[PDB]
């Protein structure tokens, strides 16, 4: 019954993979489902086009911002930002999905892929899901990436809707 979406990932507008993602919307049920409707664009507005603009090598990839693009800006389908759901769900490893914030109840459309178990969000940031399929896409992700998270080329969501 948990959703599962897709993103297709272009480098400099070159193909690069897929992956996909379930939705822990059984314990997250109002933060995965602003996940899965910016994903399908279904309320007019959404992922597709938005580039990742934060990406930090064994850290995390960090997008979302369809807005500004450069982590300044998004919008949830909820409004310009909506509470903290709950913390159930912990970062315990690789290809945990996690809500961005700024500070408690901000939550807005950035999220951040994990690449890294990052215990020191625990119960700041919301975890919602995680990489079903294409760990390898998100680890090539990484190597586009640097220590200051500017990346080398441009990573887009060439494409995302939802599987399941």
């Amino acid at each position: 019954v948990n959703p599962t979406v897709f993103f297709d990932i272009a480098v400099d507008g070159e193909p690069l993979g897929r992956v996909s993602f379930e939705l822990f919307a059984d314990k997250v049920p109002k933060t995965a489902e602003n996940f899965r409707a910016l994903s399908t664009g279904e309320k007019g507005f959404g992922y597709k086009g938005s580039c990742f603009h934060r990406i930090i090598p064994g850290f995390m990839c960090q997008g979302g911002d369809f807005t500004r693009h450069n982590g300044t800006g998004g919008k949830s389908i909820y409004g310009e930002k909506f509470e903290d759901e709950n913390f159930i769900l912990k970062h315990t490893g690789p290809g945990i999905l996690s809500m961005a914030n700024a500070g408690p109840n901000t939550n807005g459309s950035q999220f951040f892929i994990c690449t890294a178990k990052t215990e020191w969000l625990d119960g700041k940031h919301v975890v919602f899901g995680k990489v079903k399929e294409g760990m390898n896409i998100v680890e090539a992700m990484e190597r586009f990436g640097s220590r200051n998270g500017k990346t080398s080329k441009k990573i887009t969501i060439a494409d995302c809707g939802q599987l399941e």
